[PDB]
């Protein structure tokens, strides 16, 4: 509960690791630190703290009254949840629904947010067994702008009794986490491993399909369970959002989960066309 996880600098497009071995304890933690080169975080950080409360006629008010955006008015498990078996009330909201929904100065931090994690993902591959021709298929066509981007905001409501939120592991590539706040444990070596925040800096990790692309290369890459603990209602209110990068679930553009095999390059291992005509038959029999 003491180890610290490994940090990186985005420098030219590369990690630049505070030790030599921190890239290789990144893909085995599945969790990293990573400097925020500066970003203006404010738009983001108010919404977090507003987006759950009434909307009046303030200045706060282009970034309250959230509960309006509900899956009707998106997509569904799109917008504004208030679920209670975690105390998390939660905004989440893909990218093509941005400029229709957030404020301009959230809008801006969001796009720049989804770069920037695009540029960590390029960067990771930059070190790993994964030849540079193959990246953008391998990855689900998310780093030429087809994935699937979402934009997600944590409410921890202190005066709700339950898990913060669940363990879970995240579907995708990276996820960015902006947070300030301890609560995030991570799975490391059988134990639960707090991780707090540290200033200036965001929290990396890797989802599924990182690990199916790359656990039968030279360097497979850990998608990590991880949780939020309970938040006491000694004042507590805790706020996170991330930015989750996903491959584009559209199998005309992307026909679903690759690995990469050295020497034989990409094997198409989950085919989401297939699947979906699979479903369909079923649905259509199962009535
Ligand atoms: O709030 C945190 O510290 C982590 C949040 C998280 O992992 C998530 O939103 O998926
Ligand atoms: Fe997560």
């Amino acid at each position: 509960a003491t180890y610290a996880l490994a940090s990186a600098e985005l420098i030219d497009g590369k990690l630049r690791f505070d030790s030599s071995d921190g890239f290789a304890r990144a893909i085995a933690d599945g969790f990293f630190f990573v400097k925020s080169p500066s970003l203006d975080l404010a738009a983001g950080d108010t919404f977090a703290r507003n987006f759950y409360l009434p909307r009046q006629e303030g200045l706060g008010a282009p970034y309250q009254g959230f509960s309006q955006w509900t899956e009707d008015r998106l997509a569904r498990r799109e917008g504004y949840f208030s679920r209670d078996v975690d105390q998390v009330e939660q905004f989440f909201l893909e990218s093509r629904f941005w400029q229709t929904v957030f404020p301009g100065p959230l809008l801006r931090q969001a796009e720049r947010m989804r770069s920037f994690s695009l540029e960590v993902l390029r960067a990771v591959l930059a070190e790993l067994d994964l030849p540079v021709e193959l990246w953008d298929e391998a990855t689900g066509r998310c780093l030429s702008m087809q994935g699937t981007y979402h934009l997600t905001f944590n409410h921890f409501r202190s005066h709700v009794r339950a898990r913060g939120l669940n363990v879970h592991k995240d579907s995708g590539w990276v996820t960015i986490l902006r947070s300030l706040e301890p609560g995030l444990e991570v799975l490391r070596e059988g134990d639960w491993l707090p991780v707090s925040p540290r200033p200036g800096e965001f929290i990396v990790n890797f989802g599924c399909a990182m690990e199916i692309l790359t656990r039968h290369s030279a360097t497979p890459v850990a998608a990590v369970a991880h949780r939020v603990q309970e938040q006491l209602p000694g004042q507590a209110d805790r706020f996170s959002y991330a930015l989750f990068v996903d491959s584009s679930l559209d199998p005309r553009t992307c026909p679903g989960l690759f690995r990469y095999l050295p020497g034989h390059g990409l094997v198409l291992e989950a085919d989401f066309e297939m699947f979906l005509n699979e479903i369909l038959h079923n649905t259509y029999q199962e009535n």
